[PDB]
């Protein structure tokens, strides 16, 4: 068994993600802040008969991801996947204005948190495992972007700012791990139904619908699936590209 | 089962693609104007326990294209994959200027040639396996395009032309056919050995090898996964985009 | 005196772009079908104390395109810039169904008519006036692109087909030409209000400029004066790139 | 007078472009931390009998930032245009090996400095003029990306996730801005020959220089240049984009 860390795992899409790796026989290690959810992601590998642990790790902190790295090698010896996929939103205008001033903006510390999270994480993690990946002349390094993240979006200056930069330092890792045996990708969802889409108001989603040309708000598996089949030992020549899984939806103007 | 047409069946790319469709339980058609190794693809299919068909087909011709369509559909009642393989190269710089004087230049007839199969052929046989799909309301088209329809390249005028102008076709046709239950994707692969980059001189490989992230040329058999990930029932929120499969190469200036 | 070569000069963006580069002080060649608008441009220009000749010229033609730039060399004995503007429209979806089989589709003619002029036309034109580039070791090609080159778009399998390419041919020659003084770029215009666009139904227009940031449709002196900066000679180190001029637009699913 | 903001203007890009726009008639506020560089550059705007003031102000401290547009307002009334520029390196690779010994790592502060100023920096600038342009109907925001953020860059993990980042983020504002007569564009400056450029070896320049179509390094005037041109009254339909100016280079892997 090869073993993959995969980060925001308790829900959503990594929570689909930690199924389908476990189900594909790799040793799955769960990472998120959301223990309660992370025991019934646990739960629920077990049911299915696979194979993984969960640990309570801050993505943002260097500190609480090497130990983390650290208790994985000891225990089992290699790290062959790390999905990126840990993230946060608050969105907001840059400058809301309504009647000669700003009634709201996006305040430094809602900017400074979703670029803690889906930026400076993804960093931190990917900087953790690389070095075992290396020793071990292998690794594949999957890093979650958006849609969003090509086209831009109202309201979204800093998830925008974190998902483009994610796309950007892949190229980057790309570069630098090809020669040891190391792949870097990112993934571009759409619109998928997590808990935020599934809360939005009718209206609201059968718009997005609308807009999508194969028909539907996507699911958490299809990333899940997209995530396997990078993570591959056959997908070796696949490298430094954005796999946009999106519906074809693109974000007008 | 499925029936997958592959285009430029015969060798290369096409040839690996249409071995590993049949291998997942697909029946090919395979398309191509080489008879010969078209027949033998054939053979080695049925020796291996797979079904497929060949026929003899100009994708740059209507007439022929729109026949053989007739003829699946005929036979077998239905085409749920396309895949655009088919392609020729005939490089040249624009102009080549010495003593004053044009001494060479790409012909007319060979700007013609690349663009009648590499972006015309595609046109065409996308467009006779359409309707059917639209009925069946399933479909996956996927086209070949090259790491060199993105950052283009020196002495390929035509088949960046080309390959820029199928990833054009691939996002109007997936705003086209979405609603129908059809996906439209390209691919664009890197440095792959077929015949003729396998006779290329040891040194020039060794050179496009040192500017390959991952360290080595690709193989058909990297391509082949990739189309048959995409056709995928199960990748049915992947479309509108492009998938490139190049071992993180980028053709610098 | 520098000399500006722009082709379908007689109308919309060409128009302006003529009317423009005269102003600036440019010897222009206007290239049109239409030579009722191109001779009236002339008389316009030279009223305005510019200079500036009109050729009939079809920029599909190899024969015609060859006699025009020696017709140029032979009075002026240079070109500077080419402006490669020239373009038809003809839309269509790939095919329409209905009762069960297909009432219209975008016939191989459409399809032709529109690659030959807009993408066929850009390699001649810049084909011919690059060995005079060559030796001035001076040049400016500047091409037509367009916003929907860049995402696709319902109905226009041809148009960015085209468009697209239009951009991947602007890589290559960046790339071949660079060395003997020359740049090329692309323009890609959003909505721009010349003919077929004025007359377009009010409630469509309102619809698009709502869909347009900015809050308008683009005039072609938008875009005239974005060639005029693209081709200073203190532009020279602009070169392979795609300039968008289309209000912030992005063309949505 | 128009009044415009240039951040980092004390020297390189940002010194052109402040000489640039004062030549152009426009207020020049020059922002920087370097204040003896800072006076230098007021005196040459004097020299050349152009407007100007310098501040010392930290882009990257909310503080500053917003007391110095509080200054300008008091004292002029308008900001028309602003240019973030601003910018720091801090090179080396995620993590350095020998003998499968990790010899240097990117430092955690080594990334979050260049976050910070590369990046939050040019959020906190723009989100400081926005209502003040709003009020006005009237603004041109534009952000320094780089070449380097379209392709990654061995050995830049901190400035690409920046420079891809800013891109981003311009995308966003050009969306939620158009509507009050603001546009929001970028620049992606290609290798310029700057302080740290003109300081690199004979040997890696040479190269340098090889690899770019058009046969030199850029200057910083190639630069100033563009960033007028995008802030002109008259390039309000140019919103949204990346303008590259990097003399046709693209970086290969
Ligand atoms: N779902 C979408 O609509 C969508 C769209 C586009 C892109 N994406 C990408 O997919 C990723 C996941 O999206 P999602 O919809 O499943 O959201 P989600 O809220 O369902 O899941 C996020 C998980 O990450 C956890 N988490 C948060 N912060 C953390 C930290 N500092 N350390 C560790 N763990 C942490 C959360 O507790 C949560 O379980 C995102 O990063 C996003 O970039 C999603
Ligand atoms: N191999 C590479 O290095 C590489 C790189 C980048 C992009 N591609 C592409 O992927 C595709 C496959 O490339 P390949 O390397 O396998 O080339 P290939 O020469 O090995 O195979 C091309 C096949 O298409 C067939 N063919 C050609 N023209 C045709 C026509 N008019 N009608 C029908 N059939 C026809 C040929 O007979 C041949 O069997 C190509 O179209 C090309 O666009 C390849
Ligand atoms: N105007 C727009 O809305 C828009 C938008 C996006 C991109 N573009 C591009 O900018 C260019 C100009 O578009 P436009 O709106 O000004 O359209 P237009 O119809 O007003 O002008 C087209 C001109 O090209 C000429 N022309 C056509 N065919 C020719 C041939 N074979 N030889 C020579 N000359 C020829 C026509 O006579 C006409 O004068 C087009 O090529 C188009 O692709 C335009
Ligand atoms: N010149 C090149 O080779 C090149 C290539 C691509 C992109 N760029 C980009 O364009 C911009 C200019 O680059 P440059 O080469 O001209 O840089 P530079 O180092 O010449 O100048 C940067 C300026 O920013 C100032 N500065 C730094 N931190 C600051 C802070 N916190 N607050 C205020 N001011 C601060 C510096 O003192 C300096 O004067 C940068 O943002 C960079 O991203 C440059």
């Amino acid at each position: 068994k090869r073993v993959a860390i995969i980060t925001g795992a308790a829900n959503g899409i990594g929570r689909a993600t930690a199924l389908e790796f476990a189900q594909a026989g790799y040793h799955v290690v769960a990472w998120d802040l959301a223990e309660e959810a992370g025991a019934a992601l646990i739960a629920e590998i077990a049911d299915a008969g696979g194979s993984a642990d969960f640990a309570r790790v801050d993505v943002s902190a260097a500190e609480s991801v090497e130990a983390a790295v650290a208790e994985i090698i000891a225990e089992h010896g290699r790290v062959d996947v790390l999905v990126n996929n840990a993230g946060i939103l608050h969105d907001g205008q840059l400058v809301k204005v309504k009647g000669g001033e700003v009634v709201k903006k996006m305040a430094e510390a809602q900017f400074d948190a979703v670029i803690s999270v889906n930026l400076k994480g993804v960093f931190l993690c990917t900087q953790a495992v690389a070095p075992h990946m290396i020793a071990a002349k292998y690794g594949r390094i999957l890093n979650a972007s958006s849609v969003v993240g090509l086209y831009g979006n109202f309201g979204q200056t800093n998830y925008v700012a974190a998902k483009s930069g994610v796309i950007g330092m892949t190229k980057v890792w790309a570069r630098e791990l090809g020669r040891y045996g190391i792949t870097v990708n990112a993934i571009a969802p759409g619109f998928i139904a997590t808990e935020m889409v599934q809360q939005m108001p009718e209206r609201v989603l059968e718009a997005m619908v609308a807009r999508t040309p194969v028909g539907r708000i996507g699911d958490p598996v299809d990333i899940a699936r997209a995530y396997l089949f990078l993570a591959s030992e056959e997908s070796g020549f696949i490298s430094g590209t954005t796999l946009s899984v999106d519906g074809g939806m693109v974000v007008g103007s």
